[PDB]
């Protein structure tokens, strides 16, 4: 009974080049999608997503229970007090199906000034043994920078869309300090599938992850070709079609704050599907002290009655809030 969400495919390739009129024509498409359902597929993005999926599969399918405890975040292993964000998020057979691996900026090394300062939301990544997962760390770090590049080009499009210069958001999205994360999520096939890992929405839809707005500026997501996402619109929840050749893009609640909800963070959820699949989000986060002054593109003077919020404050509060709402993943 559910209708299909309008999720246009936008060729973002001009955002990598110097043809300004072409970039404006992409910016208009990003504006139309952001003001309608809030989602689009970025195509011609240049990233080898089949190899991303193959390397991710090799990792998820070969990592062992011992390795998962050794990489686990603090929620699963009290010995790893410094790992709030980065590391392994374990499944609980019989109870919780999903499991994942999160990593942050590869530049957050032991000598990074924010690591030295023990500033919240900055952590040094943890990695499996190289001999057990040859090439994985290097692949994953290079992927961070490939999707960082895509994200910077998308942020030039969002800036132009909002009537700003193209570096409006990108000047706060920097390799040396971005709080952006990759999450490599495995949604397993299980027979029988644990009922405790299946939630039910108020409308009866079986879910794996409840309604939410993202904690990000924008979210840049690769998924397998198994339909599962829905977006809430004025006409109710609608199905987002899968496309394992594109990146699904949406805004998160920092973009809604900065634009006075002109570009809403769309509410969306994940249906339960008993299928072996991948969900590989990149959360485009700024630096800890990044503050963009809020504005309102719908007002002639561009003024908004919102207070500036630093990205670090936003991110640390939003990540806790999302766990309290929808559970520890
Ligand atoms: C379509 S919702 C995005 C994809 C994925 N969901 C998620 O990734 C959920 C909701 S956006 N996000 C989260 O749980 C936030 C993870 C933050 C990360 N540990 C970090 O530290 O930066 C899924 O369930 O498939
Ligand atoms: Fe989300």
């Amino acid at each position: 009974s559910v209708s299909k969400a309008n999720v246009p495919k936008i060729d973002v390739s001009p955002l990598f080049g110097d043809d300004q009129a072409a970039k404006m024509r992409v910016a208009q498409q990003i504006d139309a999608a952001s003001r309608d359902t809030g989602f689009f597929y970025a195509v011609n993005h240049g990233i080898n997503v089949q190899r991303l999926s193959q390397k991710t599969k090799e990792f998820h399918m070969s990592i062992t229970p011992e390795e998962k405890w050794d990489l686990a975040i603090r929620a699963y292993n009290k010995e790893h007090q410094d790992q709030v964000r980065a590391g392994y998020y374990l499944s609980i057979p019989g109870k919780k199906a999903v499991e994942s691996f999160c990593y942050l900026n590869p530049n957050f090394t032991p000598d990074h000034p924010r690591i030295q300062a023990k500033t919240p939301t900055h952590e040094v990544n943890v990695w499996p043994d190289e001999t057990k997962h040859p090439g994985f760390q290097d692949f994953a770090e290079q992927y961070y920078w490939d999707v960082f590049g895509l994200s910077s080009a998308l942020l030039k499009g969002y800036a132009l869309a909002l009537g700003k210069e193209e570096n409006f958001f990108a000047r706060h999205f920097k390799p040396d300090d971005t709080l952006a994360s990759v999450v490599l999520i495995r949604y397993p096939y299980l027979d029988p599938y644990p009922e405790a890992a299946i939630k039910t929405a108020a409308d009866g839809t079986k879910l794996s992850f409840e309604w939410h707005e993202d904690v990000s500026l924008i979210t840049v997501l690769y998924q397998s070709n198994v339909q599962n996402l829905q977006v809430e619109t004025a006409a109710g929840y609608q199905d987002i079609e899968a496309d394992d050749t594109g990146y699904l893009i949406n805004c998160g609640s920092y973009m809604a704050h900065l634009t006075n909800n002109y570009y809403k963070a769309p509410i969306h959820r994940v249906k339960w599907v008993n299928a072996e699949r991948q969900s590989l989000p990149f959360f485009v986060n700024l630096g800890y002290d990044s503050v963009i002054d809020p504005f309102d593109p719908r007002e002639p003077n561009g003024k908004s009655d919102r207070e500036p919020l630093s990205y670090g404050d936003y991110l640390q509060n939003g990540l806790v809030s999302l766990i309290n709402k929808n559970g520890q993943t």
